[PDB]
């Protein structure tokens, strides 16, 4: 059988995946890296798995919070209710507690792995080229492999590394790679003492840092290793784009410090990594993008609020067209 | 000093790179394939180099004439006398005893490896990803590897792989993104027995085939086998585009067989090569494009006529405009 491609397996593509295959369909799935997940991945190191892509989020959608309770349930998904701070040249704690915030129950990479359960994936496999004959679809990799026949293809990648997947739609290759993300450098610390404060997370302003999380707070996080980590602002990470690792790690380590009020000692270690495409950098409607009578859609957070439930409704409204279209 | 960066090692870019050498400015060239070249390279078989791309050139620009008349001087070029017929009324022996041809010495590719020289560059490294500090250019290769730092980007590759290329500066993107290119598969046939017509080219109508050269005719190739080079329709290869080597191996050896009126031996060895990005559809005046104070340039045969002299010139421009804004 001639089944759909899915190219991306963050969880836009496994949304998509999940709905077609839940309206019994057949699909295959791609991905350039190791494993799944994209910027949802969560990084097994010395203190178990830290979260350095998406933190927490959130739900303000009826079926994706519907969604969200089915993972819950089935123990991919816990509430993270972290004691929250704030910084206005000064920690004063904001309390948007009111706010219900979710986190992958082992990790954050917890929800996409189980989204991808037992689906046919081929990972390590970077697609290069997407075309199409009278008949079917076709994929190359970067090692000049084909791919293929396939049905359809739904784009589920980071609008800039769409667009060289959309060559057989310029028109809509156009559109895509208007698209702005920005980038931010993430850094990971881990101390052997906790640090003395009861802080969990914190929003900041007027600093490289714009975000920082008490990664051992989250639910079910193995507490061996006290570990922080600092998001930076896309500014600051646009301005420091090319700087090395270590001077990244040198740097918002040094924010970090600047701003507690008690002692930090020598980390035990820290990462550093830079996702060049983070997060859009503005906000979008689309839902998702496509030329259904060629075959190929297009879909991912950026369609939308660069949130992971965008990135989940995306993934469900290109499905939910394709779907639709083969009324044909 | 940090080097310009050329993505690209077609006649565009090593355009562009020997422009600004000759300039005194260092430049460090990059190429997914193993060698340079891009369109116009020849392919090693036990016929000897065959050229699979480009077939023949001609120089109208006065500025590319002269770089012919040099290169010719240098032994790298020399000029082609194709006895042509036509394939519409029957094939008749329609011929342009006008324009002079030209191609490259021992092998088409001959030209653009001899541009090239002793340059710094690096071979299978696919840049994936182009970037900029708050100073340098920075590129990652599909193995998440960092070049740089650079001064400068040239890209120098068909427009749908350029468009990622260039998600620092959208603009651009979007309106390369739009620029379509068109299909063309070439298939190469060896006869041990030299096929008994006395023509060595030919323009096609009413098949799938639309040229074809005689490889021996050519100056300086092997002699031994008569193979034969045969292009197939932009409208065929669209067709059968997501078609296997052995499938359109025998189509056009089919129509090719279908048209000559003599006989044809089953070839000693056949090849068929997929060129996804053969040619722009359409002829564009642009010259080249670019953000000089991004000190991003883009630049193609398809930044102009779609033939060999486009891409030479195109590569000029794009130096041009560099070196003309190296007035700070
Ligand atoms: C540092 C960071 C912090 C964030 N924090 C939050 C947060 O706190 N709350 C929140 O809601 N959201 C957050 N986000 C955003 C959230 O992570 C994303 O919106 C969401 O994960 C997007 O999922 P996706 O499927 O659209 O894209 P992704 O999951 O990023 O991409 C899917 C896949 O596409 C693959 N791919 C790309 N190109 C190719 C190719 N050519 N061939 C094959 N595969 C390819 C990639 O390998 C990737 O795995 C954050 C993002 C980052 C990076
Ligand atoms: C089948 C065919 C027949 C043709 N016949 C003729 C003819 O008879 N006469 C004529 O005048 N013209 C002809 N042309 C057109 C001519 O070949 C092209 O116009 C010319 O070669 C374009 O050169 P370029 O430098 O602009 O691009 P190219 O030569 O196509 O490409 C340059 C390089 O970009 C590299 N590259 C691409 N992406 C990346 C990346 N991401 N990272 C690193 N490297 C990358 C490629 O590997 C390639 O080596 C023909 C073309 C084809 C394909």
């Amino acid at each position: 059988t001639v089944p759909i491609a899915i190219i991306g397996t963050g969880i836009a593509g496994l949304s998509a995946a999940q709905a077609l295959t839940a309206a019994g369909h057949q699909v295959h799935l791609f991905d350039k890296s190791r494993g799944s997940g994209g910027r949802m991945s969560s990084k097994r190191s010395d203190a178990g798995a830290l979260d350095m892509g998406a933190q927490y989020f959130t739900a303000r959608d009826r079926r994706f919070a519907t969604a969200v309770k089915q993972w819950q349930a089935q123990g991919h998904v816990a509430e993270w209710t972290p004691l929250l701070y704030n910084f206005h040249a000064g920690r004063l704690s904001p309390s948007p507690d009111e706010q219900v915030r979710w986190v992958g129950k082992p990790g954050m990479s917890a929800i996409t792995r189980a989204m991808r359960g037992d689906m046919p994936v081929s990972f390590s496999c970077r697609i290069t080229e997407v075309f199409r004959g009278e008949e079917h679809w076709n994929l190359l990799d970067a090692e000049g492999q084909n791919h293929g026949p396939f049905s359809h293809v739904i784009i589920a990648t980071p609008a800039p590394q769409a667009s060289t997947l959309l060559a057989a739609a310029p028109k809509l290759a156009s559109v895509v790679a208007g698209v702005k993300m920005d980038p931010t450098w993430a850094v990971a610390l881990a101390f052997e003492t906790p640090l003395q404060t009861p802080m969990q997370g914190c929003f900041v302003q007027d600093s490289p840092l714009d975000w920082l999380a008490r990664n051992r707070s989250k639910p079910e996080r193995d507490d061996t290793l006290d570990t922080w980590i600092l998001h930076a602002t896309s500014q600051w990470s646009r301005q420091n784009l090319d700087a090395s690792r270590e001077q990244v790690i040198e740097h918002l380590h040094g924010a970090f410090a600047e701003l507690i009020d008690c002692t930090m000692p020598a980390p035990v270690f820290s990462l550093a990594h830079r996702w060049l495409y983070a997060r859009p950098a503005g906000a979008h409607e689309w839902g998702a993008l496509s030329d259904a009578d060629l075959g190929i859609y297009v879909c991912g957070d950026w369609c939308l609020s660069g949130r992971v439930e965008g990135a989940w409704l995306s993934g469900q409204e290109a499905a939910r067209r394709l779907l639709e279209h083969l009324q044909l």
